[PDB]
C-alpha cells in the first residue's frame, strides 16, 4: 500500500524465449504464485525485434501477446510494468535487423530510428492501457548500456541529444492510469562522460528509476557481509533523487537482486531482509521489484553463471529462502510509515546543469561513496544533496538539513567494475 | 521433369516477417497460386534467431511451422528446398543474440557455435525428413557475406576453416530422400581471397549452387538490355561447374531475378525469357529457381527499392508479366532434352588446388568475362575449363574439347560492384 513490492518477472518455462512458443497455462502459474507470496506488482519484458522486426512493420500478435501476460497478471491481482526495447537482457543484445551490420545505425539520434520508436511506444500504450492492470511503460531495461563505452558495438550519443530522445520518447508513453519511465544501470552515476545523466534520471519520466546490484564492486570492495555491502541500495536511491529539483520526487528500486557470483549462497536471505531494511529508510522510495521471480532454466547457456540462480523461485517452481524473505519483508512493510526525515547530509559538487563534476568519485570506493558509506556505518542516517543546494539557505532549510560533509579529497572509484562478468 | 522451375517463396503477407504469426490461409494460397503457375518446387527461409534464440534452446514452436509450410507445398504439389541459416535477407542480417555485441563469435570458427549449428541443422533435417515433399536442405542463403569484407561485422576464416566448417556441417543435412547443399554470393567466383572458393562450391554438397544477379556490374557495365547481360546466366552456370572433379556434376541456379535497379519495368518479361533460354544451354544445369514469388509488402521500409518489385506475383498476389513467362517457359522446356555438349573452352588458370590464380579476372569486365562473352555473342557456345583439364590430352578427349582460348593479358573485373 504506501509501499510497493514486486518481481521482475522472468518466464519459469522458456525464460525470454518464452515469447517465441509461450507456454500460457505455465506463465499463468508463475504469476499465481507470484501473488500468492504477496507481491503487489511484476515487471514484464518484451523483445524488441520480435515486436518490430522491421522499421514500418509493427507485430500485432507480438503486441497481442504482451497484453495477454499483463491480462494474466491482473487476473491474478498484480499490477504490470512493461519494458520496451529489450534491447539488452542479462548480458544478452536483442537488436532489430534494421539497426545492425548492413543497417547499422543510432537509435538515439537517427531521426527514422525515434520516429519508429515512438511508434512502437505509442502502439504498446495504446493497447496496453486497454488493462486496467496496465500501470507503467519503461522505455526500455538499461537502456543506456548501449550509449558508451564498454559497449562493444556503442551508438554514441551526447547528453544533449539523451535529451532530446528522452523528451521525444517519454510524452507517447504518458496517458491516464500508467507511469512512464526509463531505466538505465549504474554507470549513469558512476562513469564520467556517460550521455545519460544523475540530472536526467531525476527528472525525466514519473519516478527516479534505480537497479542495485552489488556486484559492481560494492561487495567485493566492502566484503560481501559488510554494512556497506548492505546499505549500496539505500545509498543509491539518496544517491539518485540527490539530483533532481523535486525532493520530494518518488524513486523506484526497479531491480534489486542477491548475486552469487560474490554473495554466499546461505546469506543471500539475510542479504535480502538487510538490504530492504536499509533501502526502506529512505523517504522518497516508492517500491522495491526483486530481480528475480525465477531461476534461469539450466539449459541455456553463455549467460554469467550467477544469472541463472537469481530467482526467488528455482527452476522447479519451489519458493525459495530468499522468496519466503521477500514475501515476509512485503507482509512486514508494504504498510509502515515512510521514513523519518534525514538533518545529515554529503554535499556532491555539481556543474550548473547540476551534475556531479566528478561522477568516478561516486562510485564503489570512491570519495563520495566512502564518505556516506563512513556516516551510514555510525549511524548518522546521511542524506545527499548537490552543491547547488548546500549554497542556498532557503534550500537548507526546506530540506531541514542541519549538517554538511563535503568530499575535501576526492578520489576515482577504486572497487568499480561496470561489467556483470570477467568474461566482459 | 527434365529441368526443374520453381521460386523462392517470399511469403505474400508478412514476407518472412510472417514467421511471427504465420498466416497458414495466406500461405496456402499462395502456394497454391504458385503451383498454378506451373512450379515443381518452392525454395524457403526461416529465420535462424527464430529457431534457436539461445545457443542450447531451439523453438520447437518454430521448427513445427517450418515443417508445416513443407506440408502445405506438399499438398500442392511443390516440393520444398529449405534454407536454415538466415542470417541474411535482402539487405538485412538476422543473427541470434548468443554471436553478437558482448556475445560476439564466429559462426564458422567458434567451436561451441559450430554445435549449435550442426544440431540446429540435425533437428531440422530429422524433421522435414517426415515429409514426403523435402528434397532438399540449404545450411543457409549465402552463408559466405558474412566471412569477408565488406562486412560491416565480418567473422573471418580461411580457405581451410571454411572447408573444415563445410565438412562439419553438411554430413548432418544430409540423409536419404533429399539433398545437402549450401549457397553463396558471387564473390566467391569474383573476389580473389575469398575463403569461399569455386572449388568448394563445385565439390561440396550435392550439386554447384549458384544465385546470379546482373546488379553486380554485368548490368551496368555491358548494358542492360545487352545480349552479354541476358547471357550472364548462362556464364555463372558454366563458370561454376568448370572448377569441379566431375564433369557431370549438376548446376541449380538457385536463384535468378530481373532487378529494376538495372533493367526497365517492361523489359522484365525479355529479360527473363532470354535469360532463362541461354541458361538452359549449359547441360549440368539442373533447375531454375526465380528470385521470388511475390512482391516484398510496400509498407516494409529500408530494403532496397528494387527488392519490392522482383516477386512474379505483384503485391495483390495477382500474376504480373514476368511470372506468365516464367510459366509459359516452365511449360515449354520443363521436358526438354539436355543441351549439346560444347567443344569451344575458355581456360583459366588455376592453383594446385584447383582454385582461379587469377578470381578478378572471372567477374563482370573482367579478362576472362569479357574473353568468354565475345565467344558467346559470336556464336561459338563456349564452355570453361581449368588449365589442369586443359594440361591433359586425355581429360579433353573424355569432355570432346577441341578448341582453346586462353586468358593471354588478364586485367580485373572493371565493371563488378564489390
Amino acid at each position: 500500500s504506501h509501499m510497493k513490492f514486486g518481481v521482475n518477472y522472468t518466464p519459469s518455462h522458456g525464460w525470454f524465449h518464452a515469447w517465441l512458443d509461450p507456454d500460457w497455462d505455465g506463465i499463468d502459474n508463475d504469476l499465481k504464485q507470484i501473488s500468492e507470496l504477496g507481491m503487489d506488482h511484476v515487471r514484464i519484458f518484451p523483445i524488441w525485434p520480435y515486436l518490430q522486426p522491421n522499421r514500418t512493420w509493427i507485430n500485432k500478435k507480438g503486441v497481442a501477446d504482451v497484453r495477454r501476460m499483463v491480462h494474466i497478471a491482473g487476473e491474478h491481482g498484480l499490477d504490470a510494468y512493461v519494458d520496451v526495447f529489450q534491447g539488452h537482457l542479462s548480458s544478452f543484445d536483442f537488436l532489430p535487423s534494421w539497426l545492425v551490420t548492413w543497417h547499422a545505425g543510432n537509435m538515439f539520434t537517427d531521426a527514422d530510428a525515434v520516429a519508429a520508436e515512438r511508434e512502437l511506444v505509442k502502439t504498446m500504450t495504446d493497447e496496453l492501457s486497454k488493462e486496467p492492470a496496465f500501470k507503467g511503460l519503461t522505455l526500455g531495461n538499461e537502456v543506456n548500456q548501449l550509449s558508451d563505452r564498454p559497449h562493444p558495438t556503442k551508438m554514441s550519443a551526447t547528453d544533449r541529444q539523451i535529451d532530446a530522445w528522452l523528451d521525444a520518447l517519454l510524452p507517447t508513453a504518458a496517458g491516464e492510469g500508467h507511469n512512464a519511465l526509463y531505466s538505465v544501470n549504474d554507470g549513469t552515476w558512476f562513469i564520467d562522460g556517460h550521455p545519460f545523466t544523475p540530472v536526467q534520471s531525476a527528472t525525466k519520466g514519473d519516478m527516479t528509476v534505480i537497479h542495485s546490484w552489488v556486484f559492481n564492486g560494492i561487495a567485493q570492495g566492502y566484503g560481501a557481509t559488510s554494512e556497506e555491502c548492505s546499505s549500496y541500495a539505500l545509498y543509491l536511491a539518496e544517491l539518485a533523487k540527490a539530483f533532481g529539483k523535486d525532493s520530494e520526487r518518488p524513486v523506484w528500486l526497479q531491480e534489486v537482486g542477491a548475486p552469487e557470483n560474490v554473495l554466499e549462497t546461505d546469506y543471500t536471505p539475510e542479504f535480502c531482509r538487510k538490504t530492504v531494511e536499509r533501502a526502506m529508510d529512505c523517504r522518497n522510495l516508492w517500491g522495491v521489484t526483486w530481480w528475480c521471480s525465477h531461476d534461469v532454466p539450466a539449459s541455456m547457456e553463455d549467460f554469467p553463471f550467477f544469472e541463472h540462480s537469481l530467482g526467488l523461485f528455482d527452476e522447479q517452481g519451489q519458493l525459495k529462502p530468499i522468496g519466503r524473505t521477500f514475501g515476509e519483508l512485503a507482509a512486514q512493510y508494504r504498510s509502515a510509515l515512510p521514513a523519518q526525515p534525514k538533518t545529515v547530509a554529503v554535499v556532491i559538487d555539481v556543474d550548473e546543469a547540476g551534475n556531479p563534476v566528478n561522477r568516478s568519485a561516486l562510485g564503489p570506493g570512491g570519495s563520495v561513496c566512502d564518505l556516506w558509506m563512513k556516516l551510514q556505518v555510525a549511524g548518522q542516517r546521511p542524506t545527499i544533496i548537490t552543491s547547488q543546494v548546500a549554497a542556498n539557505q532557503e534550500a537548507l532549510a526546506q530540506r531541514g538539513i542541519l549538517e554538511l560533509h563535503a568530499d575535501e579529497h576526492p578520489y576515482a572509484a577504486r572497487y568499480y567494475t561496470a561489467v556483470s562478468d570477467p568474461s566482459f
